[PDB]
């Protein structure tokens, strides 16, 4: 295995240190308005060495945005892909490219057989080729690198099946900014190239001045270099026709014939396109050759990449003819004339790139190693599009939640073959394609209509039911004996719980457990632990009865808490306040469950206080009490003016309040300091004259103001298991609960009727960072930022799709996420994250609407404050950084904590009490991040998939069981290292073991079973 922590890798462009070097300069560039007046030598294209031209007709089709996904396939693609079937199969020398593959499955399922075999011929003959054959396209700054793959099998498995094709090049030409993860997937599932479009204008000329347009993209770890893909970004502001010929679009506009004639558009420059004649041909490819002869110079070979498309395209067979024939009167032309030294005609992108590496073997390039990443996007002056890190955070929190639902069912259902009628395939299908649509590059970010927002919400709640139904089916069949399981697939045996989802102050939708002396007197519960080691954690159930004891099921006693059931209420004659339930309680207890596993435990009634519970203090502080109730509860509330408050759970660390009930120290033992660790809210607004802020765009009118909390309720909630101090501010229920380690922070967050409103939270700190900080990419790595006082502020906003942190010499702070939100450390010791925006003003980048569709939503995260002076660091070159075992434990409790079951029917005849107790506890840094059976119940030979993920964490001194997959199923006959699609076996391996990874690798195992 490489060292990714000793050697720093040495590339020709990194991206951290080039973004220090540039000037970032906005100026008039001419008709490339952001880039020179390109020339060109005439003598470099001879009789012996001629331009090559490949023509790549697309359609851009978004799975929803201005339209739903079903109104565009009715109203647009459906139109496009019969058209498409049509032309391609009359015109033999057409070519056309496809990414979209949740389109391109609706419309092959409506064909008629004769209809299904001719588009089998244009794809076979490859007239017709898919690029990617992703789901989507998806977005790279929000999305959990899971569920990038999740969305890439989805449709690779679908065009192997049903067009026996696996594509090796990938198209990415919409989404706002790039990540590295895209490669890093993409090399391990068989490609070979990849295209990227929407970089920094600034970048764009950096690298075209340079021909560094091409280059093998490594990750910044990869000292050796075998992650490396070839990569091609496009040089000018657009894909569309008018960018894409050459440098001047009042030139390029003129070769879209869909802008002349009855279909009513237009070109802006103001020089309409003409029908291409003998009387103007000569005079037409002029025009044309000399735009293509200027794009090639900012390029290394003789083979030329011209995109023709836009939005929605090629809808009409009279457009289909259009283009096609005035593009071939001009090929008839400039490939007849020697003057030119030409080469023309219609291609695809994998011609377009093996034709490129031929010309690299003949020894015409040498391509330069680049890495790094393309965050945050600008497309013109101060117009930063990190808005979209956090538009629409309800359903970015949604995410998360589904992508633990999947993960789970298809999980806990793989250790077993299901029969038909119990329809477990169907239900997975439908939750992976509702996951897997919701990563397209208008669905995570929160760029569509307030209407194709209710869709994406509506699929994604059918999905978490269907995944909730494997679940409890599968938990039934697994902690059953076999003498009983006599399964009715239409039943349900348990009901989830989850307290973080929506969460209580959102819906109150929990199920309060109703047990008595005579009619029930106790209830089974069941824990899961998708996580491939032992977990002990607390859980927690609403119960009827504060009188609540907790067992083992061979009832051996579990130490528990019970606190009360709080809500929080605006009082329109004051004030935020919290009222007492007098009906439900939650009881507290911990869970230990196996690797992989699930455990079972009982809640018993009875008359009294009992031997193993105890009860949580309740303090309100606030001036002028008036009473609180709590029903049963055994303990009276207390009441105080504020007042500064300390709190220490077990032997964990000792946290200190401000009277408005925020963060202020952290003591991590007995012996060591008081560390400052303030957190703050604050507000952005929007600029009344100049640019809005909208759905992308984030356009401050300068730096954060403080939001004023008045003198807040503050309520402490004190338990030898679980305290906590929370408290009502405007449009912030904002919480922190210790346990024993690092806190966790909830926010509910209600923006309200706030307009052009920005809500940010804010950590200070005496950490001496200076202009340093790191931010994640995807779940999967840890990237080193630099704040640029030469840049706007929104500039310096990053993604936060799981977590970031700052630190010096001694001391580190990270906040883990479980949503994707926008962040920064804006000074020395900061870090801040997004909660909400609202925006009433559209930003003019065709959403056509505000965002004034908010909704409450809970917010989640882990503070960890640690000492790193006894951790071997990366050297100060290195442009990664590395989570500590304590961190990356934190996130995995926000993204995959334990599933929680409760027993449906009165009684549980067979139940057992533990399965996985045989299972390996792999070490830390490893994850079993997809189990899934790959075959139905009538194949002869079962097969199931595995991806293995090993993290890469500090070591910092205080240093489990081998986990081999191939035998976690019994009769195990095969195991092969696969593509991590699971669609090709890459080797056979020796001894049906599935191998340790190396530190930073994935890799996919398929074990099959007689
Ligand atoms: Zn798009």
């Amino acid at each position: 295995c490489q060292d990714v922590v000793q050697d720093v890798p040495n590339v020709d462009v990194q991206m951290l240190e080039l973004y220090d070097r540039m000037s970032f300069k906005d100026i008039d560039g001419g008709v490339w308005k952001q880039g020179w007046n390109i020339k060109y030598d005439p003598l470099k294209y001879n009789a012996h060495h001629k331009l090559k031209v490949f023509v790549v007709p697309h359609s851009h089709n978004d799975p929803g945005w201005i339209q739903t996904f079903e109104e565009y396939y009715q109203h647009d693609t459906k139109h496009i892909l019969s058209n498409a079937l049509r032309h391609l199969h009359d015109n033999p020398e057409m070519k056309f490219i496809w990414a979209e593959i949740s389109y391109f499955a609706r419309f092959y399922h409506d064909l008629g057989e004769n209809k299904k075999l001719q588009m089998k011929s244009i794809v076979k003959n490859g007239q017709l080729e898919f690029v990617t054959g992703g789901w989507v396209m998806p977005d790279e700054a929000n999305s959990h690198w899971r569920n990038v793959l999740l969305q890439l099998t989805e449709g690779q498995t679908w065009l192997k099946q049903f067009m026996n094709v696996t594509p090796t090049a990938s198209w990415a030409i919409d989404p706002f900014g790039h990540s590295p993860t895209m490669p890093y997937i993409l090399q391990k599932s068989g490609f070979k190239n990849m295209l990227i479009q929407r970089t920094h204008y600034s970048v764009k000329k950096e690298l075209a001045q340079q021909r560094q347009l091409e280059f093998l993209w490594r990750q910044i770890w990869d000292n050796k270099g075998d992650t490396a893909l070839f990569t091609h970004m496009m040089p000018f502001y657009s894909y569309d026709i008018p960018h894409t010929c050459g440098p001047d679009p009042k030139v390029c506009c003129q070769f879209d014939f869909k802008r002349m004639g009855s279909f009513g558009l237009s070109c802006p420059w103001k020089v309409p396109p003409r029908t291409i004649s003998d009387q103007n041909v000569a005079a037409r490819s002029d025009l044309l050759v000399d735009q293509w002869k200027k794009k090639a110079e900012l390029y290394r070979t003789n083979v030329l990449l011209i995109p023709l498309g836009d939005d929605f395209r090629f809808k009409q067979n009279t457009e289909w003819d259009v283009q096609r024939v005035n593009y071939e009167r001009l090929f008839e032309h400039i490939n007849s004339q020697a003057h030119f030294n030409v080469q023309a005609q219609f291609g695809t992108l994998q011609e377009y790139f093996d034709a490129v590496h031929q010309a690299e073997r003949a020894g015409q390039a040498e391509f330069p190693t680049l890495s790094g990443d393309f965050f945050t996007y600008a497309d013109r002056s101060d117009n930063y599009w990190s808005g979209y890190y956090t538009s629409r955070p309800y359903h970015k929190r949604m995410d998360r939640v589904l992508m633990h639902y999947v993960r789970a069912a298809e999980m806990l259902s793989a250790w077993h073959s299901w029969d038909g009628m119990a329809r477990i395939e169907e239900r997975l299908e439908q939750a992976r394609r509702e996951l897997s649509l919701f990563q397209h590059h208008d669905g995570i970010t929160g760029t569509a209509k307030t209407h194709v927002v209710v869709d994406y919400e509506q699929r994604m709640q059918e999905a978490l039911k269907a995944c909730q139904m494997v679940m409890q089916q599968s938990v039934y069949r697994l902690l059953t004996k076999p003498s009983i399981y006599s399964p009715d697939f239409s039943f349900s045996y348990f009901t989830l719980d989850d307290s973080r989802w929506p969460g209580s102050g959102v819906e109150d939708s929990r199920t309060t457990i109703i047990l008595g002396e005579d009619i029930l007197p106790s209830k089974h519960v069941v824990m899961h632990n998708t996580l491939p080691h032992w977990r002990e954690q607390l859980v927690d159930f609403y119960v009827s009865s504060p009188f609540v004891s907790v067992t083992d099921l061979a009832n051996n006693p579990v130490e528990a808490q019970v606190s009360p059931v709080w809500s929080w209420h605006h009082d329109t004659l004051t004030t935020i306040h919290p009222q007492g339930s007098t009906t439900k309680y939650r009881i507290i207890f911990k869970a230990r469950v196996p690797p992989m596993g699930l455990a079972t435990y009982v809640l018993t009634i009875s008359d009294s206080k009992p031997e193993h519970t105890s009860y949580a203090s309740n303090l309100l502080l606030r001036k002028n009490p008036t009473s609180l109730p709590l029903g049963q509860y055994p303990e009276d509330v207390k009441f105080g003016d504020p007042r500064e408050i300390s709190l220490r759970v077990g032997n964990g660390p000792t946290l200190a309040f401000s009277e408005q009930g925020l963060l202020k120290s952290i003591q991590l033992t007995q012996d060591s300091p008081h560390v400052p660790v303030h957190f703050k809210f604050l507000k952005y607004g929007v600029r009344s004259h100049g640019d809005r802020s909208g759905a992308y765009l984030f356009l401050p009118n300068g730096p954060a103001s403080p939001v004023e909390l008045g003198q807040p309720v503050v309520l402490v909630t004190k338990g030898k298991l679980e305290s906590s101090v929370s408290v009502g501010l405007p449009s912030v229920v904002h919480q922190t609960i210790m346990r024993g380690g690092a806190p966790e922070i909830r926010n509910l967050v209600d923006i309200g009727s706030l307009d052009n409103t920005e809500i940010v939270m804010r950590l200070e700190t005496h950490i001496d960072s200076g202009d340093i900080f790191y931010t994640d990419l995807n779940g999967l790595q840890f990237i080193k930022r630099r704040r640029l006082d030469k840049l706007p502020l929104q500039a310096n906003y990053y993604p936060i799709p799981s977590g970031m942190f700052i630190e010096d010499a001694n001391t580190r702070l990270t906040l883990l996420t479980g949503q994707p939100l926008g962040g920064s450390s804006l000074a020395s010791g900061e870090l801040e994250i997004m909660q909400d925006r609202r925006l009433a003003s559209d930003d003019e980048r065709g959403l056509g609407q505000g965002v004034l569709d908010n909704k409450p939503v809970l917010h989640i995260y882990r503070l960890v404050l640690e000492k790193v002076n006894n951790c071997v660091r990366p050297s100060e070159l290195h442009p990664a950084g590395y989570l500590t075992s304590a961190a990356h434990k934190a996130s995995q409790s926000l993204l995959d904590p334990l599933d929680k079951f409760i027993f449906a029917e009165n009684e549980w005849i067979g139940a057992q009490g533990q399965f996985g107790g045989d299972h390996p506890s792999a070490r830390e840094d490893l994850d079993v991040s997809v189990m899934r059976r790959l075959t139905k119940s009538s194949a002869k030979t079962q097969r199931v998939g595995y991806v293995l993920h090993r993290t890469n964490l500090m070591q910092c001194g205080t240093p489990t069981q081998k986990l081999d997959v191939c035998h976690l199923l019994p009769n195990v006959a095969r195991c092969e290292r696969t593509t991590l699609t699971f669609l090709q076996n890459l080797e056979h391996l020796d001894g049906m073991v599935a191998p340790e990874v190396c530190p930073m690798e994935t890799a996919a195992y398929v074990s099959s079973h007689s």
